[PDB]
């Protein structure tokens, strides 16, 4: 990018609060604020090098925790019962996540950076693998940017959790809206028991770290369909309606009974006047 | 390549006819000609930049459609009931598929080309996700070449559709024949309910866009076994018998009960005299 | 690497003996020595260009064979009943595996090398696809090094075989030990009926051939979770505790009922004094 906005260098030390709470309908969610928990939990986005101190508070009546993929954490912040890293009811604990930039090691080899599309979830509700917590909605996305990564206009999180999208009832979305030409980022995560295949009409991306081709030398497959299983995460960016125009573009699990049973949503791409060809 | 044949630049405007018909045994297939429908449907192969206008005719007594992966289409050619893009019985509709070359966008980023191994299928028979159409045989392969892509001697399509290969009865192939040294292209597609793993004896390929390593810098895994789920597509080329000689080489799903129940075929690689060591 | 040990050029002609035997508890395993069979079978590791002649002896009362992924073999060493390549009870057969370096073909294209993480298993016990042999433990890892590949301090093999890790009873590991800073290689293989997702706490790797990023230009996704199905194999290296320190780090299938039912182990990373923070 040379006109798109790109990520700066980290790393700052950042602090934030998270809460786990039971929702009125029986679900459980994370939130940055007591009373404003969501499923998925809020996006946490940092730059390679950042350190994040999370003051986590379990407001529920059962033990709960916070476990992250991909990022550096000491065993103190594992989020597991086994290393006494979870949180008693009403309790409070400070988790620490660090991230690093890539570079040469002394042995001459190349250390990978932390950058990528990751996620966090509970590891102790219902079972010692968080099966109950995850089923109830205790998951959320984490993005770590490499210096110079292209930044989007908007980021959406899509989570295939067992037979639901974002724990929603069958055939109730979510739907997302964009205007032709928007740079839209998708963070796609899978949880539970089943494998799925994520499919998007009218759009495609690269099957690599960023979902974007670096330039003509990148041999990564360009795809519009990807098989995923529990705790897989990936992400990409697309230009809404690029080459295809406005429309009510479906995304869905392409497993046939899954889409049939409601794992379907809409990517609503609008003309500037806000209209969508052949929609309602 | 510098002696293998390679793809030219597109794009021309191309026209063709497709038909959907019910087959005598209950299946449904696509064809370029009325009376000559097949499962899989015919290969459609174009060059990046080409535009294809498909005059599609539903000869069946139920609504049917044509939905493509990967290629650019306006929402008019979605192939879905939702955007009134399917076709009434006996009806005729012109779908339009476009393809583009990669290149710089104004923001300085890199737009991916359309090139790759794709497929088309019905989206409205039986359910609004084409579950019935796909089960009955309404699928086929699409290949889009990048300028300079290596062209094969022959292309074969292998479709894992639920528990069948190409809708065939258990243990009935298909089998494919080559002579030692042939450049054979495989287009491999999955449909239905189940995940599979595609495996080939005696041959391997690169897990990237083309299935071929560009040269020594490509870090892609070289494989002979790949997990696939519904609506996944990939493709590759191999040199028949390279380093291994002639033989009756099995390919199969490596899921153990699947191969046991008949998801097996033969890649028959022959010496010039047409004989195969230790075969029949 | 420029201080890590790296692989030399092959290829030598190497000979070895393998045996298949029934174990006292009903399982079946491979071994380099009669009486010392294991599940997984012993690691076989060679350099690109090597040739390996394996004098294989079936010590069991049923026919059995040796089938390899990835490596060059003539149809004589297919390991299948179909090409009369298996071994009668008490019988002995010499299998031959070859490997090649990458390079230009005459047509100007690039031939892939044999290098990668592969495996071997039976193809005739119980069924003609070795379903019984594989279930009983007749599998093992094969590594083929490219010249200049980084060599590890230790290699561990993790095999998801149906609902077991390395055919072990639920919740019995295996556990592996390292000291902070060790270069640990993992060879991960899946067998049987089911898909799994392999997950490691505190560590991540590159999703390419070697599991290592070549340098800053490699766009491969960096991951800590990977979906695998029957007969998939991959491998990687990590630095034990890099950025995270010592600890009892879990690895497990992330399919929720699988981890719940016991597909869990420990990567025990120790301080030099041998202690592990918050472990026992
Ligand atoms: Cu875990
Ligand atoms: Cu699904
Ligand atoms: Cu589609
Ligand atoms: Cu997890
Ligand atoms: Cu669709
Ligand atoms: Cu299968
Ligand atoms: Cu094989
Ligand atoms: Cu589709
Ligand atoms: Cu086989
Ligand atoms: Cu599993
Ligand atoms: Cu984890
Ligand atoms: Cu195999």
């Amino acid at each position: 990018g040379i006109t798109a906005r790109t990520a700066p260098a980290g790393g700052e030390v950042r602090h934030l609060k998270m809460y786990a709470e039971k929702l009125a309908d029986g679900q459980m969610g994370y939130g940055f604020e007591k009373g404003k928990a969501s499923v998925p939990g809020p996006l946490i986005e940092v730059n390679e090098g950042d350190t994040l101190h999370i003051e986590f508070t379990n407001t529920m009546d059962v033990r709960a925790s916070l476990h992250v993929h991909g990022l550096d954490y000491e065993i103190s912040s594992d989020g597991t019962a086994m290393n006494k890293s979870d949180v008693e009811p009403g309790g409070t604990r400070t988790y620490t996540w660090r991230t690093h930039k890539p570079g040469r090691r002394d042995d001459g080899t190349w250390r990978p950076g932390s950058a990528g599309y990751w996620h966090y979830h509970d590891h102790v509700v219902g079972t010692e693998h968080g099966t109950g917590g995850i089923r109830n909605g205790l998951y959320g996305p984490v993005i770590v940017r490499r210096k110079g990564d292209v930044l989007p206009d908007a980021t959406h999180t899509i989570v295939f959790n067992d037979m639901t999208i974002n724990n929603r009832k069958p055939h109730t979305g979510p739907d997302f809206e964009a205007t032709v030409g928007d740079r839209v980022e998708i963070v796609m995560i899978t949880h539970g028991e089943y494998y799925h295949t994520f499919h998007m009409h009218g759009h495609r991306w690269a099957d690599n770290r960023t979902g974007i081709l670096t330039g003509p030398d990148d041999p990564s497959r360009v795809i519009d369909n990807k098989i995923t299983g529990p705790a897989d995460s990936f992400g990409f960016q697309i230009i809404a309606g690029e080459g295809v125009g406005a429309g009510a573009w479906m995304y869905h699990c392409h497993v046939q009974s899954h889409s049939d049973m409601g794992m379907v949503g809409l990517f609503l791409v609008k003309k500037p006047d806000g209209t969508i060809p052949g929609y309602e």
